[PDB]
């Protein structure tokens, strides 16, 4: 016996964290529907080529942070470091982008070889957001107008600031970059252009731009994406406008919990359900599973393996129950079943046949 | 070009949403019960998966995706959710006198060959309930899996088979009788006397549920870390290999990985099997369209305004899914690209309706068409949707 860990960079999220992910996620995907958006699932593993093709190969990501290995049959596959890529490649592999528009968004772990700090990590998770068949500005600022919708929605507005540029300058790409500014203008979107904003992947055209934060709630910059017309022609498909971005849900989950600690998740348990006697498991059971029908919506936890009504009502606490349907061997003759009111201490004994509706009152 | 990794597959944005809205139905069980989830890293060095899963087994043996990493540590991308959760759990102390009732979603790697119901990128929704000794618990996780069947509808096509392995001792005294006959050339006798009592009030809780099982004698699980409770939900209708759901005890796992002993109990499902399973059964579990409301938007410098109504509407009208035509179009060509996305309604933006105040609310279901103030086109739509 000894203890294996985790590797290193590789985060573990436990219960209390990922319910504050579920609300944050939730909150995301509601908005990116609210657009129009369709979600798309892509491979965690491509070949190797991809990302040397599409990233870069003088890029310090191809350089030095794919975790890349060779598969039992020869080919050299590298687990995803980005999404765009795969993106394209799922585009041009299934015909969707040819003569057409495409708005699609996708979330799921990213894999770089870095040297872990404050929000370095080496397994991370990114909300990626892709448009094809648009150029003019329009889309450009559509995207941006959504992720400032999210740092409303998530009460963050007030920590995260926009750069902007262009890398094209030539004509046709200031005529594009200037509609693009007036059109933020007009929406009232606060913006900074900044020469020296040139991202680290070698893909990017026109458009450029980062929302980053003071915080370091996330490692400065919490969201960037840019335009890169030709990455379809690039990896072997017919010439397609397209744009993007990608969030760093790490930095996110930062920013939000550190710009405001009121943010909670709801908690797991309202109801539990305590029992014990003789044969009363089934009967408890049994009700669970009634509750459970007539009460959607209701997070009730049925205690198992006995305890004394003490220890019981103390595991009520631990999960933070507000009611407690009770049930000993009395109630289960008498076809009852008390319920008590954690927070005032009332209890009642309700026929079974009511107890869904005291539930709802009790639970507002 | 380039290809996609042979047995690993994109899922479009056609199909994307027949996933979430399974999936969902499938969070919302697990909630009405109490179960936290659980997020655990893809890779994990491999002696974990060599000492959890066991040696002289065909996942260890040919099929995981081991390789590498830059310091010259052996690094595997997980087969399966068990090991990586005992192991997060041991290492965050989240176990040692203490219950958990935990749930995961994610991808699982394997290298087999791909068939109808076999990828090598499959994804798992799996439980883990740490702590419980009794049946009790194991009927519970049984009952659970029962309201996910009834809840998507394909109840009557997915039958229980249930067993006991018995403790390492039977296993020990099956092996001289069992090898013997190998040599030469039944499970339930060896089975010690606590293990036989456990399984039948594991049984007995799933007559009285109402639940009807199998007992399988010749079922044991491909996985070596299992000891008293076995079981596995299968279809007929081949939306699998055969099997959608499989899980079982393993009550030693945790000690044996360097943790304080704790009794454990969970399963795992093929989501691409269920998702298979479903479509199957249920010819059209529809899902709803992307888009509810269309944005028809042509003339001078009418964009800005566009997306300017578009924001309001969507403060207005939360829940609806409104998508902002661009790259200009005659209102022809518009009217079609809203058609494609399956939008009901359409709200017109011309020039004049800039000047006017107004916007046209344009049915696409019956192509009456009207012409409305803006402070009251949010009202309008609201009825045309119900
Ligand atoms: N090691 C890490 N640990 C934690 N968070 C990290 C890590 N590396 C990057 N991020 C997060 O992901 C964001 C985008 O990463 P990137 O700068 O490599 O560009 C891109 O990925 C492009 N694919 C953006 C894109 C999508 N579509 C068009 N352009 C960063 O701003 C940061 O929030
Ligand atoms: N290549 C594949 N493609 C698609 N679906 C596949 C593939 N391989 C396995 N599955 C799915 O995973 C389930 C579990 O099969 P398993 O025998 O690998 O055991 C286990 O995973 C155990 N760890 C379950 C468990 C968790 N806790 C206790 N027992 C199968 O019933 C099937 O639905």
């Amino acid at each position: 016996a000894k203890n294996i860990q985790a590797i290193r960079g590789m985060n573990d999220y436990l219960p209390g964290e990922t319910a504050i992910w579920q609300r944050i996620e939730g909150t995301l995907k509601n908005v990116l529907g609210s657009y129009g958006y369709s979600e798309i699932r892509l491979p965690i593993v491509e070949q190797t080529p991809l990302f040397k093709r599409a990233i870069g190969e003088v890029t310090d990501v191809v350089e030095k942070e794919m975790y890349t290995f060779e598969d039992r049959n020869g080919d050299s596959l590298t687990l995803r470091p980005e999404g765009t890529a795969g993106c394209v490649r799922a585009g041009i592999e299934h015909g969707l982008l040819y003569n057409q528009e495409q708005r699609l968004w996708y979330i799921g772990p990213m894999f770089r070889h870095e040297r872990p700090q404050k929000g370095r990590y080496r397994q991370f998770h990114q909300l990626g957001c892709e448009v094809f068949g648009l150029q003019g500005p329009d889309i450009d600022a559509e995207l941006i107008m959504l992720t400032a919708r999210w740092w409303r929605a998530l009460g963050i507005s007030e920590h995260v600031t926009l750069e902007l540029n262009s890398i094209g300058l030539d004509e046709e790409s200031r005529e594009h970059f200037a509609g693009l500014c007036k059109l933020l203008e007009s929406a009232g979107i606060a913006y900074t252009v900044n020469q020296r904003l040139v991202r680290g992947l070698d893909y990017y055209n026109r458009t450029v731009f980062e929302w980053v934060t003071n915080s370091l709630g996330s490692q400065g910059t919490v969201c960037a994406g840019g335009r890169y017309d030709g990455l379809v022609e690039q990896l072997g498909g017919r010439a397609t406008p397209a744009v993007g971005f990608a969030m760093g849900l790490e930095r996110l989950v930062l920013l939000v919990q550190a710009v405001n600690p009121e943010f909670k998740a709801d908690p797991v348990v309202d109801i539990y359900l305590v029992a014990s006697g003789a044969d009363t498991q089934s009967a408890a059971m049994a009700l669970a599973e009634r509750l459970r029908d007539e009460l959607p919506g209701v997070k009730l936890m049925t205690n198992h393996g006995g305890g004394n009504f003490k220890k019981q009502f103390a595991r009520a606490d631990k999960w933070g129950a507000r009611v407690a349907v009770v049930l000993g061997e009395s109630e289960v003759a008498n076809g009852t079943a008390v319920v008590k009111d954690l927070r005032s201490g009332e209890q009642t004994a309700v026929a079974q046949d009511s107890v869904a509706a005291h539930l709802r009152t009790l639970l507002g």
